[PDB]
């Protein structure tokens, strides 16, 4: 993930222009190879036309180049690229929204599951570990970085996501499908056992724990669905064919003919087709947005940092359910204990952001005495 | 479903270009028949014009070709295709999102319904089987593959989805409507009976079971609605006529006229209209995206694997509620039992994915000592 | 509703082309009258230009046609039509999604409201009848077909939706507004009475019943809102003016001028303006899609079958709460009672749809032994 | 709100054309002033060229007219108008969806809060009045019509929305912000007092009341947010400048020059620029859609009827919680008491709408006897 | 945030035109710097071309200008800008929808947590302060204005958001991640302690408190996600390059050449390019919409007022849970105590907004006596 939120906080002078000096997760990094191949092909065709072809062959090539210009339309390529990239970006954000975070669940497990003894600690840690294990199982199923980190369930055991007993149970339960759903059934059964054992005081609390767990299950299922149900290959092939056909036509149609024969639009002979290269940049970059975002769990620069999320979730969830259980700061009266209207101070840097309240769009309407009188 | 998520994990050199060498669920497989018909017609009209028309007839045909070529831009094919295909793809993903998964319900039935005896096993299996029966009834109503697998309720009985008693009860209840809603009423009544019999310990647990079941009912109803309420036929007819009229005009307008007559743009006879064929691939493939996705429960390569989903749901749900009920792995301290900050290891392959935490876009803002002083 | 889901299950050879031979809910049925008027006007103008106008008047008419030709640009009409039709189609599907189905509520009333005696039957039937009465009240408010079926509350009484006592109570409560909200208050009061009378065993069950009823109330309110708050008339007038101005300009601008004068673009005098008629088909059909979908509760072929929904809901809901209450099929061990991995059979027709499970996109990543050891 | 749903129920002959004969909430009413100003400016420019300008001045004006007409196309009025109006219409419907309706809350207050004595009546009326008071406070904050009806809190007291005691309490609580949130805290505290006093029998019922009230609070907060967070002024200024620049250029570029000079496009003199006026109608009406819909709580014809909603909500809510509490119609066996398959009658007008049930898209699939055998 | 809702309440004569005389959050303020740089470059190129350039160099420059002006339209600028700005605006409103408001939570804490003594006051204030502390932690993580106000946790302690005990506890719990999640775990533990201590009377009330808090946690997580996961840098770079390439081409292609040469399109020389400047305003303003809205938590004029929200939330939440707990206005019969149909009065200014109720689109449908008869 390339984060530039801080750089674009304000709409300053050339805010977006300063982002063109970035290499990591940039357009240049994405399309330099394709641009070099296109450049080599274009200049090979140019040299063949200018040196190898005879006069009659040169005239035939010039007619072919003039005929190619009529089939280069930007409206269809722009429309198909716009729709396809919009779908890819929508799916990309939906995929991010389905990354499971244990924060709601870990707050409920910290609160509800009682006991500061070893058994209560073990129960809370086991429940939150089941949540983390389900998340890491689906992530190593869908993310290449996580898979490279945990290429086998034995790696999960060595890393401490799974105990050897849990590994044995998963091997025993093995079916010919992905087994990422198992820790959620384990969580439900352990929560029920905790409630029957008196560690969860009320069934309303048990229902709340299960609702959080089921929300995480739904998120994991969505991740699996996005990994499995790709954007239809016909749509991807259509957009690829559109872009590549456009630039294969541009290889011949955008060749600078002899300025001696003053063909319309060929009176000036540049050596570098600036507009063709700009169009290459725009359209191939638009396609590379989709290329990078179509699977956001790969190892691209702008792909999700799944390994960081896995580590953070484990650390934070274990701290929440183990050391922060019934460990609250001393409850004392605050700064505004007898202040009816608290007014926190502003720093010198932030004094200009002190604003009067917005009281509604109708606040400043002025009416006469006659206009405000109720009628019978 | 053709899955190519693994192939497009990273935006490598020509990432989308390598997908053009795929046959299953590809553009070529979708439109090779239409392309062969178009090619045959194009070369029939070419041979009629060149070998079976007189001079005056040839001149008339050349005028008709110039008129077709000059006015083919009047067909708004890209606009109608874009807006239609976007709607089709939206409905396709919505249809997938309404495929019922019993995973939340199966976890709740595994937890809540108590009893390791025969009566408990039968009760849990019966509830999860009612969920699976409802799902398979709606799927065989809307999916051609599932219908071919279960062309009658007796096939459901032979396949073990439906008990002979359940078949008799469905025949007894028969109304002049689709009976996919019956297993949900059966589930509600059996859950109430289980709660009254003490197998479900608290009514809060019964409410949770029914809320999950009702979610599945809503998903099944959405599937039925999508099957019934098609995309309006007028919209489909409009888009079809746009594409077919474009490529029927192309039959005449894209003919290579006699180079002797020296018509503007017809000086070169290439025999093969390469750009017309590229346009055919692009526009007919764009239509074939909608053609394949308009009913995602058919037998296309990119259609949903409904039979696999049916089999997996049955296997997983029965395992979850029968063998995994109160069958938990041994609960022992994990490897980070007294580690305040766990740090799972990284492999050699994944060492480069270890990242520092994102602490917010404001983390690196630098302020002077005077700028950070509170003002009165 | 014209349903063609079965016809478009697979992307076969000319799948969408076979739908062009449909008359009911087709484009031809929608625009034949407008097409005939446009054709009659076009050919009257053509005959006036060819016969009535003198030489100087013919030259003026030809200048007018050339001047009109520059202003028949399709880029604006496609933009307004696409955005407007997208809004109409979105509202159309949202309107369908707000059709109330009592299936969740009917399952909860069948389960929760106890009693196989006359009083329990009467209570369950009365609750589900209140739900159906609310639905039919809003539908006859918004749907012309339902109104024609029930043009008065006495028709609802004769049809058995409403008892004479309920009719008297509605007359007694009458306010100067639509009274579709009344049965929901009746349902809440009757549910509370049932819970106080011991027919509903727990307040958790009562809360579940009320949540389902309130969901149906929200759906009915959305239906009322869509019926009341039309798409702004200015937007509809704008899109209508765009299309009609385009095809009124086409009456003069798309006249075939005398080919003798060799005007640019008028060299060939086809009698029938094939491209103008295709443009008419596309743009007026796109507008007719909106015209038919703008109120989906009328009597168009593609409008919703509200009367069928009313009848089905009543039949199903009454059967669910009356005959199917505590009427469960015999609960016996299933076909896979001691089968750890059930495998339902495939028919000969469906054997090709058996697939191996998708195990995740990272399953087939290969790593070396050196890549797979954890680093400290 | 202009409702034309009844007029557009069916796709009749020129359904949308008959809406061009509407004045209230029409395009004509919205842009007649701007059209008159544009007409006055255009003909005044024409007169100055035809009468005040000398020969060399006329030639300079003709060059300017040829120049402006060529680059009027450079303004992409259609794309920016389409996107901006789509955003405005989206926000308009979202704003409507956040108009609070107390129907779910009023059903729960009617059911749950017990007591047919004076204290129960007073408690129910007070709770529903707090809901209505919150709604009217936010509406008079955001709606000009409601503000004109209630220009002060004393007007709310005179109109009976607020008791003098409630007014005194609001004055006592006054903070430098909008106080629309106060009645929700009052509702929560009064509900808690009712539950502690035995008027609400169970805390599950109290939770249901508070969930409904909080939904209304969220809707009111969304209304406040839409009133406060306008569409960014830069976007509105961009679209305004695009449209106005287009039609200021058209003042000069669409002038009918001297026919004698025969400049291409100006060789024929028509005093009325029909196509420029049609373009004015289209583009300025497209902008006027956004102009009217940008604040849907003003006093436009197509703006929301907030005063009607306020009156209806108060009447209906008070009737539901006061007169309709435990006042149910006599519960008697219905018309279909012993009818297994009820079939409500159809009128003569509605007999054609009787349809057979849709049984699924797979219903009519035909298979051979061999195709329906299960294989081992 | 610039609010102009009051200015655009009605679609008056040139309502959007009057907004062009705004400076704060305007197009002028956003792009005056870029416009001055573009002006300086354009007039430097003009002076280089007209003077200090030889005849042959002038001819070369004229050929370059004709080439650039002819091929400038090849840049796709409308399509990419439309799609990108739509994505930015969608994300901007989603970011606003995730700003946490404690109004639901504050009502529940005011109602449920009992006790008018010091301990109850302290418990309520502490819970609502935990909610506010979580909100301000995430906001200072994502908002530059809030960070400038609270550049350290010690500033939060001095401002009264955090007690020194809470600061010590946060320092003790420190992990290498953002610690905005801590107050939610504190809230859950303190709520559980309150329920065990009898301050919360029922576990259903505790579940309602935790559901509200978890909703606020989800909103904070969404804010963090939007701050972290920027719009892909490749997409931003593509759009920036499109706009800047367009106007760098316009620097040369939109030069007014020597009128002596009488180029087709340069016959009129105006020193100021009005159309190029209009295009600059339109396209660069469209980009500045995205530039300002890409991070809505900066210090732009149209950015969110996060400091105001922080102050208001603290003032309102503390007042709601401390001074307004069980402090209700006197419950007395209202103005309509025995009025079956209340009718609040209208003022003279608002008398025209009194409307009859909309009774449904089918209300005015007329039928014959024969059409209304039920058929057998
Ligand atoms: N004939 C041409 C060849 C190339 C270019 C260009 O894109 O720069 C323009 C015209
Ligand atoms: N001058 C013309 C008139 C009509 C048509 C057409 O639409 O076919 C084409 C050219
Ligand atoms: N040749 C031209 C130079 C500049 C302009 C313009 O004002 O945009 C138009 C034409
Ligand atoms: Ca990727
Ligand atoms: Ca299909
Ligand atoms: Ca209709
Ligand atoms: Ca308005
Ligand atoms: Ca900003
Ligand atoms: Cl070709
Ligand atoms: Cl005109």
């Amino acid at each position: 993930t390339i984060t530039y939120t801080s750089q674009v906080a304000n709409a300053r002078l050339g805010s977006f222009s300063r982002l063109l000096l970035c290499w990591r997760g940039s357009i240049y990094k994405l399309l330099y190879g394709e641009f070099l191949i296109f450049l080599l092909c274009y200049y090979i065709i140019r040299f063949i036309y200018r040196l190898a072809l005879t006069e009659e062959q040169q005239l035939m090539f010039e007619k072919l180049t003039l005929y190619c210009d009529s089939y280069i339309q930007l409206i269809p390529i722009s429309f198909v690229l716009g729709f396809y990239v919009t779908l890819v970006v929508t799916r990309w954000w939906n995929q991010y929204e389905n990354l499971p975070w244990p924060d709601r669940l870990m707050s409920l497990v910290s609160g509800f599951v009682e006991g500061k003894d070893e058994q209560g600690r073990l129960l809370r840690r086991t429940l939150i570990r089941y949540a983390n294990l389900g998340n890491v199982l689906i992530l190593r199923s869908v993310s290449t970085a996580v898979y490279k980190r945990f290429p086998s369930a034995q790696h999960l055991v060595q890393a401490g996501f799974m105990t050897p007993a849990e590994h044995k149970q998963l091997e025993k339960l093995s079916l010919p499908h992905n087994m990422f759903w198992v820790p959620w059934v384990w969580f439900a059964n352990l929560s029920m056992k905790a409630w029957l054992g008196g560690r969860i005081r009320d069934p309303i609390l048990l229902q709340s724990l299960l609702n959080e767990m089921n929300t995480l299950r739904t998120q994991c299922g969505h991740l699996y669905a996005y990994d499995w149900i790709s954007i239809p290959l016909v749509y991807t092939q259509v957009v690829t064919v559109a872009v590549y056909s456009f630039f294969l036509t541009c290889l011949v149609g955008r060749q600078f003919l002899n300025p001696a024969k003053a063909y319309p639009g060929h009176e000036l002979d540049l050596v570098v087709p600036v507009f063709t290269f700009l169009q290459f940049f725009f359209y191939v970059g638009w396609l590379k947005v989709a290329e990078q975002l179509i699977n956001p769990f790969g190892e691209d620069d702008d792909d999700f940092e799944t390994n960081w999320i896995v580590d953070r979730n484990l650390q934070v969830s274990l701290l929440a359910v183990d050391e922060m259980h019934q460990d609250l700061p001393r409850m004392e009266p605050d700064m505004y204990w007898n202040k009816p209207e608290p007014q926190p101070p502003y720093t010198a840097a932030s004094a200009q952001f002190r604003r009067a309240s917005f009281m509604g769009s109708t606040f400043n309407i002025s009416l006469n005495k006659e206009e405000m009188e109720f009628q019978p």
